[PDB]
């Protein structure tokens, strides 16, 4: 007669980025589950969604009924399909998977069908103010054993970032990108020039291919920064550089434009870190408009819907590339990886390296060894949280600044 | 030098249903705006989204720049397109429209282009345990001057409701619908039989058209309760009864099925009270798969996005029917109606009659006279809130019961 007894939210920032973790307790002594609910920009609203709504929904129920709980949970507020709602559901769903693995004495990847590969290949982020600094940073990552890298010159749209809420790191604006002149007064924002950015990208990859060759795999993230036809043209101009993928050429609001892109370009495309709705990803995958699906697993509602998405992708020849930024807890990192190891159609795993504090707060972080991640074989997600240590890193709260992105004339843009 | 000085949430339940209202104060003495943020099932998370995120985003800004504030606010948390996020934005957006009207000395409908009609026709809800009870209820509403009515026998799926969080009224289960026998043990939920429900609807309308004739307009709400092909067959069998519309024959997750429905049936269709994402409504409107769009204005982000939706619908010959349940504040009722008065493609206004406490807490409620609503000509939304009186009706909070809908075998179903 196993029952959920308690559900709680833990808010912690050991890597300098606000995280939300759900812990689900049961009436079996010592048996609990952990899940990721990290929507970093709205952590307090996520906490409210869990504590005020998911907790009374769950206490008393048999945690082994993961699918029933997910299906009933998703419709429990009637309205649904949003990032706050989905993250609250995810924390619950991953915790239940964690509990199921612990009961079975099996890692989640074994519950899901077992290992389809011997390690998880990773990509990491490289940046710089000019092409030489990017090149230097790639060399350093290659020395560490990375065989795949994302290359940005000036973060997103060439703008860099001063906002530590984004990745806990300041990144330089592109040094030599010359923006258009703005009007005589400016509304506050982080200014960028989408056209100057777009033209800089082929020049960057020309330099990088010249210096580093074609063995190393390259990723570039457009991050919805340009008009769709500009993104199409960029995809075409980048064909010669043979990117592993070109990421987020359009906003989710503009997914129809991928119909045109895919008639003209053979540069591999990834989309979807922003997706929260089946009506965003289903038309893309059904029509083969992408080669990699990029969802943030917690933001689509956890392991249960991510595995459905992985299967839907697999049957259409689309591969997975789950979102792996700084704004994901080590629990969510483990969840991505259990999916990765058990999916036939795994593509790549984006990885943001952790500091000592994250490894200390979350015992059981995956082993990173020469560009591959190696999950432990402990039951469930193989991850724990030290609640006392978590409390040493309280969340900063507040609002980000980087999301106020303005084009030269002052237009508020999708960031 | 006009600036926003304070943004706050008011939670009140004068009609027995939890409401969320946003009040935006400015540095001009006595000038403020009110907006609806009512997502009733998640009011505390909406409150968190406003108080922790919208408030610091807005203080100091010029409230006259409604579009800039909307466009920048919607992407401020990066992830977007969800019911909690959108309601927080709506509260702000409607309050800014209210402020703009007050500054202009004109109602919002006048800022939007003026009256397109002389009054707003309404439909109200009628229910009953059997056909004769529904008939009697319709007669009573026709005597009050309603010329359009929604007709349900047992609320949604024939199940009725005992949950006061839904519409603050207990409604009888359909008396004569015989469900399939369930398994020998049952998981808790509100049980219904989709097939017994579906067969009962044509029988209801056969009775109602015989007794009441064809002058009176009838609406029926399927409320996502049946399989898509069952919905298609229902639409076909109801053609002879000439419904004003058949509402929500499919879930948002199943919108593709409307392609098949519209090849076979000429029953008018409405969809969309559940919509939160452009990728849900845009394919429907682009392909003329519905005749009326049903969005809950606050849940799509306020007046700014609702006006865009109304225009997009107008150009495709689709008409508006904004959601008008019990779970919308009188501020939201006013916002619906200002859109209604100024839209060339207005279709109908669903209306849930208010009690004395709602009228007392919210001075300026629209005048209801013989089946039409008559907005006052006061500036902005023409509505106010008495905060001291609102405080006499604290919110109940908690989670609803009705959203746990199960079919005879125990399957958790979209409610
Ligand atoms: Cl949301
Ligand atoms: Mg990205
Ligand atoms: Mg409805």
């Amino acid at each position: 007669n196993l029952k959920i007894t308690n559900v709680k939210t833990i808010l912690t920032a050991p890597g300098g980025i606000d995280l939300a973790v759900v812990k689900i307790e049961t009436n079996e002594p010592g048996l609990y589950g952990l899940g990721c609910a990290t929507f970093t920009q709205r952590i307090f609203a996520v906490k409210s969604a869990i504590d005020e709504y998911m907790a009374p929904f769950l206490v008393g129920k048999d945690p082994t009924r993961i699918e029933d709980i997910w299906q009933s949970g998703v419709v429990s507020g009637y309205w649904r399909n949003g990032p706050i709602m989905n993250n609250a559901l995810s924390g619950v769903d991953m915790a239940l998977w964690d509990i199921k693995g612990k009961l079975a004495g099996m890692p989640v990847y074994d519950l899901l069908g077992g290992k389809c590969r011997d390690g998880i290949p990773l990509y990491c982020h490289t940046d710089g103010g000019d092409e030489v600094e990017v090149e230097d940073n790639i060399r350093a990552r290659m020395e560490e054993g990375y065989q795949y890298v994302r290359c940005q010159m000036g973060m997103y749209g060439g703008a860099g970032t001063d906002d530590l809420k984004l990745i806990a790191t300041q990144l330089a604006r592109a040094k030599n990108i010359q923006p258009k002149r703005s009007p005589r007064s400016k509304t506050p924002g982080i200014y960028f020039d989408p056209d100057a950015y777009a033209k800089s990208v082929p020049r960057l990859f020309d330099h990088l291919r010249n210096k580093l060759g074609f063995g190393i795999e390259f990723i570039h993230d457009v991050h919805e920064r340009v008009t769709p036809v500009t993104a199409i043209n960029l995809a075409k101009t980048l064909e010669q550089y043979q990117l592993f993928y070109l990421e987020d050429p359009v906003a989710p609001e503009n997914i129809d434009w991928l119909k045109m892109l895919r008639q003209q370009s053979s540069t591999p495309i990834s989309m979807g870190e922003l997706f929260v709705n089946v009506n965003e990803w289903k038309p893309l995958i059904d029509n083969r408009l992408i080669d990699y699906i990029r969802c943030h697993v917690s933001t689509i509602g956890g392991i249960t819907p991510a595995r459905k998405l992985a299967v839907y992708s697999e049957l259409n020849g689309v591969r997975t590339a789950w979102h792996g930024p700084g704004d994901i807890s080590p629990v969510g990192v483990c969840a991505n990886m259990h999916l990765d190891l058990s999916s036939p159609n795994f593509g790549i795993q984006e990885y943001t390296p952790m500091n000592d504090a994250l490894r200390d707060v979350f015992p059981g972080c995956p082993e990173i060894d020469h560009g591959y991640a190696y999950l432990n074989d402990k039951p469930g997600l193989g991850i724990d949280i030290d609640e006392a240590k978590a409390a040493k890193y309280p969340c900063e709260g507040g609002i980000p600044s980087w999301t106020m992105a303005r084009t030269p004339d002052g237009t508020a843009s999708r960031p």
